[PDB]
């Protein structure tokens, strides 16, 4: 098992089942749920582990930035081997070693073979430089709730499908290590797709805040697991949890 590299989740919650698919859902911006995720990451990162990045929601330059906050220099961890990165911002809006770009048309139906194609290729770097040995595979989705702003409701639920229809037989999960992974979703924005995720998750985690006299309260709901509530706040970086009554 895994560590969520947030001492107070191993402790309640227990380490995490490898790979798992675990969703961190941010239900309002205030609560600052993909800070947590980003935390995640970067302490992935920095223990040496091989990562591979969707990047989805935001520009590359500001991933770099937001990473940069975190003590994670993007550029050497891509240039050593450490972390993949698929911008599909980029590649959705037409604009570095690591970094792959996917081409022609990206269609719910036909961007799931194109994620598998550049997977197998990450994959096949680190089998040759024999990477995967002593280390653990992430993967980070930032974030799924992204689709909305060009598929239709529709349109993402049969891509969700067709994505888990595509990994059950494509060598990028069948020939190489599979990893452990990490999907954010900020927002509502539907709910019918919001259900799917929730359905393919093995752990959902869920973040919201709470307007108080004092100040806002932000908590962390343990929604769903294989087999609990925790206030938080911010040392600098560092989410620092409570398990609460």
């Amino acid at each position: 098992s895994l560590s969520w590299e947030i001492e107070e989740l191993d402790r309640e919650i227990g380490k995490i089942k490898k790979h798992s698919l675990i969703l961190i859902h941010e239900e309002d911006a205030s609560s600052r749920g993909k800070d947590i995720l980003f935390y995640i990451l970067s302490r992935k990162l920095k223990s040496d582990n091989l990562v591979g990045m969707f990047s989805i929601s935001y520009p590359l330059q500001l991933i770099i930035r937001i990473l940069s906050r975190f003590g994670v220099d993007v550029i050497k961890y891509l240039e050593n081997h450490r972390l993949a990165i698929v911008d599909t911002f980029g590649s959705f809006h037409g604009i570095m070693p690591g970094v792959w770009y996917l081409e022609g048309m990206l269609s719910s139906e036909t961007l799931p073979i194109k994620y598998a194609k550049a997977v197998e290729d990450h994959k096949k770097v680190w089998m040759d430089l024999n990477l995967f040995e002593g280390r653990e595979l992430y993967g980070f989705a930032i974030s799924m709730s992204g689709y909305l702003e060009v598929f239709t409701p529709e349109e993402t639920l049969r891509y969700l499908e067709t994505s888990a229809e595509v990994r059950y037989g494509h060598p990028a999960y069948k020939k190489y290590p599979r990893g452990t992974n990490f999907w954010l979703w900020e927002g509502v924005k539907d709910k019918r797709v919001l259900l799917s995720v929730y359905r393919r998750a093995d752990y959902v985690l869920k973040t919201r805040s709470s307007l108080g006299e004092n100040g806002i309260k932000r908590e962390l709901l343990v929604i769903k697991t294989p087999k609990v509530r925790f206030e938080y706040e911010f040392k600098g970086n560092e989410p620092k949890l409570r398990r609460e009554g």
